[PDB]
């Protein structure tokens, strides 16, 4: 019953080619699905525990439930044969963090903001479906050949720098802690994948947040975008925007693109004196 919105795939339709990650109890592969379509394949290999099986099929079950442009698509599952597999689409451009770092300065502000709107729309969908992501970060977002961002969860995780204070302090993970994370993702996108808080240690990051410091504006960043990410980082959880608010604002900014021409002041760490 866990697999109501999933398609069962026969093993003869799947070819694994190269290991591209690790799972809870199995290896993630790049592969092909049957013209042939590229896929990512997470396996659950012999010896898995009862809890691992419940978690693995549960993951497939929730993923099949999601049908949205900005959420990774489940192609299907192999549950009747061993090893069991979860099969998703494969996005040629890979994960957003590495993508932006390899394409520094190559996109327009409107393109970057459009990526954030797509991420926000996927997260609005997840929150409305009563799913808390808990690990929203550019490393967990895939990019397709139309620049469409798809929220995913590669399970490689607490990511302190992305996590709201209440989730760190007392393990309260909600859609509002995912909003804090989204604000960090906005900063990642607008900086082309800079490391949040740079070289500060995890303890230093938490101390800075608790003392009220926040990440400074990225270079070339629209004022409205920095204002929005700053409101995602409010200490009081109830004061943060909901994802519906975020989607609404980003859609309005995109539809009136002159709104993005007003840039927030950048604080220069270096000064160069020239005549
Ligand atoms: C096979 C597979 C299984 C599950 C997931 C996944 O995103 N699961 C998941 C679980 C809970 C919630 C969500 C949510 F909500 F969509 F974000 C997704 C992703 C994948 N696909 C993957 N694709 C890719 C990948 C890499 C490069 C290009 N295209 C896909 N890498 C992966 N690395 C590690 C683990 C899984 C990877």
């Amino acid at each position: 019953a866990v697999l109501k919105f999933t398609t069962e795939i026969h093993p003869s339709c799947v070819t694994r080619q190269k290991v591209i990650g690790a799972g809870e109890f199995g290896e993630v592969y790049k592969g092909m699905l049957k013209k042939e379509v590229p896929v990512a394949i997470k396996t659950l290999k012999a010896g898995y525990t009862e809890k691992q099986r419940v978690d693995f099929l549960g993951e497939a079950g929730i993923m099949g439930q999601f049908s949205h442009h900005n959420i990774i698509r489940l192609e299907g599952v192999i549950s009747k044969y061993k090893p069991m597999m979860i099969i998703t689409e494969y996005m040629e451009n890979g994960a957003l963090d590495k993508f932006l770092r390899e394409k520094d300065g190559e996109f327009s502000v409107l393109q970057l903001v459009g990526m954030l709107r797509g991420i926000a729309a996927g997260m609005k969908y997840l929150a409305n479906m009563n799913y808390v992501h808990r690990d929203l970060a550019a490393r967990n977002i895939l990019v397709n050949s139309n620049l469409v961002c798809k929220v995913s969860d590669f399970g490689l995780s607490i990511p302190i720098r992305w996590t709201a204070p209440e989730a760190i302090s007392y393990r309260k993970f909600t859609s509002a802690s995912d909003v804090w994370s989204f604000g960090i993702v906005m900063w990642e996108v607008m900086t082309y994948g800079e490391r949040p808080y740079w070289e500060l240690s995890n303890h230093e990051v938490m101390k800075a947040i608790n003392d009220g410091f926040r990440l400074p504006t990225p270079m070339d960043c629209p004022s409205a975008i920095y204002q929005l990410m700053m409101q995602c980082w409010q200490q009081e959880r109830a004061r943060r925007p909901k994802f519906a608010d975020i989607v609404s604002i980003l859609d309005k900014l995109i539809r009136a693109p002159d709104s993005l021409k007003t840039l927030a002041d950048f604080d220069p760490r270096v000064s160069i004196r020239l005549p």
